[PDB]
């Protein structure tokens, strides 16, 4: 693989650290992260399996029916580049996928940031998860129905902010380039995903950042995060509207982004 994967080494910095995008973008997510990171770190790049900047044959249905099909490409990925410890900043989905390889492999990870990550989105007994299983099958209708129509709503309220926002517009075209019945499966696997029971047994130290709005996670999931996880945590609430805060604001994000990965517990 790598080639596959469109794996990215860019950077000069003596830690390394890996940036996972989560579901609709791509690495193209962290684009006005990378700048800052580059003096300091060195940075892996990558794209999940099924994003639009990924040849769909090499999607499983069944190997991606689960994140730990994910959590395996990234500790593959990490092996092919001889990687023996870096600093995960994992976003959306990504970042549960990391917590997921970290069960694999507890060593390869000193640390691990979360951007707007949730272990499980349907609403269950004492779980704000913010969704219910009638908002989730309406979803999926307007996703098969006419899935043109369907990013074009649900891209404004993912970035949140205007429809006529570089970020909206971005993200729409990433999203849209996924091909429709690859993007039903993995919209399924990760709202319909639960991921609780494994929390306790996440040992490495994991900063949770959260977006202040956001429409698929609300803040009180960072704090669940904060009490379920195993290892050490901390909750950083980020000032921000919307899911892919490092996208569409990335001046207010990346002075905290880049005090966590330096951060020590």
């Amino acid at each position: 693989l790598l080639e596959v994967h469109n794996v990215r080494i860019v950077g000069m910095g003596e830690e390394l650290v890996v940036l996972a995008h989560g579901f609709g973008t791509d690495q193209s997510v962290w684009k006005h992260v990378i700048p800052h990171l580059v003096d300091d770190y060195r940075v892996i790049l990558f794209d999940n399996m099924g994003a639009g900047t990924t040849d769909p044959e090499y999607f499983s249905f069944s190997r991606y029916s689960t994140l730990y099909g994910y959590a395996d490409d990234l500790l593959t990925i990490l092996d092919e580049l001889e990687v023996q410890s870096c600093i995960f900043v994992g976003h959306s989905v990504s970042g549960m996928v990391g917590c997921l390889a970290s069960l694999y492999r507890p060593e390869i990870f000193s640390k691990i940031i979360t951007i707007s990550a949730s272990p499980r989105y349907l609403n269950d007994m004492d779980y704000f998860g913010g969704f219910e299983q009638e908002d989730l099958n309406q979803l999926f209708e307007a996703m098969q129905s006419n899935f043109k129509a369907w990013v074009s709503g649900f891209a404004p309220l993912a970035v949140g902010a205007d429809i006529d926002s570089m970020a909206v517009q971005e993200f729409g075209r990433t999203l849209f380039n996924i091909r429709p019945d690859i993007a039903f499966s993995v919209a399924k696997t990760i709202f319909q995903s639960d991921l609780r029971s494994i929390l306790p047994k996440v040992t490495v130290p994991c900063h949770i950042l959260q977006s202040s709005k956001d429409l698929a996670v609300p803040v009180v999931v960072a704090d669940y995060l904060h009490l379920t996880l195993g290892g050490p945590t901390i909750v950083e609430v980020l000032p921000t509207e919307g899911h892919l805060p490092q996208l569409s604001s990335p001046d207010i994000v990346i002075p905290v982004l880049k005090r966590h990965v330096a951060g020590n517990l």
